[PDB]
């Protein structure tokens, strides 16, 4: 049973006008198996529109090229992405009710990425917990991971979590 080809993929930007199908290819297979590579070109004069994308055979693959970022292809740092673009390093998880502390949170989502800010919310009157908080990553891909799975479990709540501003 394969992942849905729409979360193997990664969207590059920035590439080099020289890079090819195949120099992209060859690059890009370092981290997985790749069912398709393209770059798109313009459709009359072929100059590349400098960006590709890439499939791999599974999301871990995925996983293993945004891991081995900052990617230079052909001598360009190109910028990979998943397909959620609403690029941010910041999630609002809410559903957490009043028990839920910061290191239930960030023992979870640590997981995703690299923690720089957890913020439990609390009301300004009374100061008691508003029952959600907003976690900010130095990274987005942390967040696209987040956002694309169906459920997130934290401290026995199922959350809802979108990405914040
Ligand atoms: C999630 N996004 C935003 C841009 C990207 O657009 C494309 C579409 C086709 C080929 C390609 F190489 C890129 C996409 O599907």
């Amino acid at each position: 049973p394969k992942e849905p080809e729409q979360l193997r993929k990664l969207f590059i930007g920035g590439l080099s006008f020289e890079t090819t199908d195949e120099s992209l290819r060859s690059h890009f297979e370092q981290w997985g198996t790749l069912t398709d590579c393209v770059v798109m070109r313009d459709p009359n004069t072929k100059r590349s529109r400098g960006f590709g994308f890439v499939t791999y055979a599974t999301v871990e693959e995925v996983d293993a090229a945004m891991n081995a970022r900052p990617h230079k292809v052909d001598g360009r740092v190109v910028e990979p992405k998943r397909a959620v673009h609403l690029t941010v390093k910041k999630i609002f998880v809410g559903g957490i009710k009043e028990d839920t502390e910061e290191h239930h949170l960030r023992d979870y989502f640590e997981q995703y990425g690299k923690i720089e800010v957890i913020e439990i919310m609390t009301d300004r009157g009374s100061g008691k917990k508003r029952g959600f908080a907003f976690v900010t990553f130095d990274d987005h891909d942390s967040v696209d991971k987040i956002v694309i799975q169906k459920y997130h479990t934290v401290n026995g709540h199922n959350c809802e979590v979108r990405k914040a501003l």
